[PDB]
């Protein structure tokens, strides 16, 4: 006899957030709001495709002639448009071809292509990331045998981010270590430094020699394309060394076609070359070359002037959506009569704010209201829109 | 820096040919060293089946909106159909669950991920000769590859006592690979009798069988290729399968694979496989839509499966035409010994039988370029090329 190879394998803990997904489906009442999802949606609840996708979609189905594989690191063209996208039309980076890109699944493909080329090419041990932490960065570092531990940065009491609290604890980071910062729209609490403040992290990073790592999920959802990647910028002025993850799920609306990329900065040309040829390395060991169909959208759509201007445009109608959102969130709940500040909402960037209610505050919401937020009071502004924002907001009023 | 000290990656001499192939300037150059499919007019086209179902998507779709980790549902369940059969023990016990990932290689690596995380695996055996990116995908998870006997270059045969003799060192609970058709790159695949055998074995000596099939419907049919791998769920109680559109659907760049996992029954595979999502979670999150929805678009639609079949069925038969045109053109062409071999095997590649001195001449003397292996692509000889070709090997 034999014991099964999975005879005594422990089952994985269920997840959490595809049961208050469930339990949303199940609520009768008409009435329900979601703000626990994780994706934009439009001013009618919808995540629709992009017209400017569509547009590029019809053009590719008009227009391809194979499906043959895509080099390891992808389409040429997606990945000069990236590095235009991260360091700017005129860079100094891009000038001596300092940085090399490959197009990943998503952003979390280029996460794990990021751990898998330190862990096996690099003495890193340590990646450093924000307090509260979005739970994926963890698994996908922790895969690739990298430790995980977490900096100061939100003050939940205060509404703000910690900058003392923040250099302080980043002092217990190590020469070599990674430090992991969000580009823009930190995700959860939409607290974003200001230019000074990256400013001064890029400087104190070189000081201290940390290796820099960049998780650019939301450019344009911010302030702007250009905007947004200031800190980023003002990281690559100063680096010799830098990593950036990035996706397009968001500001393209192509979450399930898996469209990022993994950026690799050097000193020079010689060493980033001689850094990427690891990094093709992992990807070949892990999915051999990535999926074209969301890449060539993109790819589409960025080096076409009339598509750009459309999907720009876009992009722009979700930004001023959500800032559209936050403002009549504060200015309802105080017309509502929350007699409170939520003004913090209004300095807050991206799809995610903390609420500032209790964990009981949010089920009471649910119980009682049929609005769903996530236990820690994490709120999408995007599941909030002119129809919905008046019972919304009566709602929180009546368990405050 | 911690980039200064990173030592490069040995060249890819695969890369390397290729970049030669294009950077040759001879207008009689042939590519056999070609890893894909390509039809009489030398292209790799999109299948008709595939641009249909790609109009399909463009009006049905309303929505990016992640798919779940395990992917499209009807596309795992027409996998598993594809795999198992229709009405299959296996599917009516509810004993196998599959992941949608990107591609066959996303699928080893999930495999081997999920393997090294959560199971006492430490060795995947793999046959000597075969896909080189096996080595790297499972070293990646940290399991070492150890490689079994298979093939007799100079008889042109599948040595089975050398296999078998060979798996005599494979330990239980230890993987063992087998390529479900069109050996890759012999294109020698099994008799049933030997798959047969070979499935007593490994329940016998307690082995898990990994299942890799990329090839699905090029050596006799859908139904027949899938003979030895279901020789081996009737009496398993535990397998995984690493599967692949790339090369049946002409859909290689959209990424589009499986992995299956089967264990003793349902409970039992529901523990395995909520831990290989765990696996899949950090490493993609969840799989690229596009391909996989072309794929379940097409076989859970009568009209386009039909036409899906067919062009499958044309590709098989131009493969095999072109064997048979290889074999009765180098006669013609005087070669000399028999290459009558190249007939009985499966797929799209073939070992030619040729030296590494040889090979070099061909590319040099003649601008015929193949592996140095003597692997060829039988795919990129066409009618019009196949005379040039055959005088040139002759020649050597």
């Amino acid at each position: 006899h034999h014991v099964g190879t999975f005879e005594n394998i422990t089952a994985a803990p269920a997840d959490p957030i595809l049961g208050l997904a469930d339990l949303f489906r199940a609520d009768e009442r008409p009435g329900k709001i979601n703000l626990g999802i994780g994706v934009y949606k439009d001013e009618t609840g919808k995540t629709p495709v992009l017209t400017s996708v569509k547009k590029a979609e019809q053009y590719l189905l008009e227009n391809e002639t194979t499906k043959n594989y895509l080099g390891i690191d992808g389409i040429p063209e997606f990945g000069r448009c990236t590095q235009e996208l991260l360091f700017g039309k005129g860079s100094a980076l891009i000038n001596d071809k300092r940085a090399r890109t490959a197009q990943t699944p998503g952003g979390t493909g280029a996460l794990r292509v990021a751990a898998d080329f330190l862990a096996k090419n690099t003495s890193v041990k340590r990646v450093w990331v924000s307090n509260p932490s979005w739970p994926n960065h963890k698994s996908v570092f922790n895969s690739a045998g990298l430790e995980v531990r977490e900096y100061a940065y939100y003050d939940a009491e205060n509404h703000t981010l910690d900058f003392d609290a923040l250099i302080n604890s980043l002092n217990e980071a190590q020469a070599g270590d990674v430090v992991l910062f969000h580009g823009c729209c930190h995700n959860p609490t939409g607290i974003d430094p200001t230019l000074e403040q990256w400013q001064t992290l890029a400087q104190l990073s070189v000081e201290k020699g940390w290796l820099p790592l960049f998780d650019f999920a939301y450019q344009g959802f911010a302030r702007g394309l250009e905007e947004d990647a200031e800190g980023l910028r003002a990281f690559a002025a100063m680096h010799k060394e830098l990593i950036v993850a990035s996706s397009y799920s968001k500001n393209f609306g192509l979450y399930n076609e898996r469209v990022g990329a993994c950026t690799l900065v050097a000193a020079d040309s010689e060493t980033v070359d001689r850094a990427f040829s690891q990094m093709k390395a992992a990807i070949r060991a892990n999915y051999s070359n990535p999926p074209a169909h969301g890449a060539s959208v993109v790819a589409t759509i960025l080096s076409n002037d009339a598509l750009r201007a459309i999907w720009e445009q876009e992009l722009t109608d979700m930004r001023q959506r959500i800032q559209r959102m936050r403002q009549l969130f504060v200015n309802t709940l105080q017309e509502k009569g929350a007699n409170r500040d939520f003004s913090f909402i209004i300095k807050q960037n991206g799809m995610f704010s903390f609420s500032g209610l209790t964990k009981e505050q949010v089920l009471r919401l649910r119980e009682e209201f049929g609005v769903y937020a996530v236990a820690s009071g994490r709120v999408n502004v995007a599941g909030m829109t002119p129809d919905n924002m008046a019972p919304l907001c009566e709602a929180i009023v009546a368990v405050l």
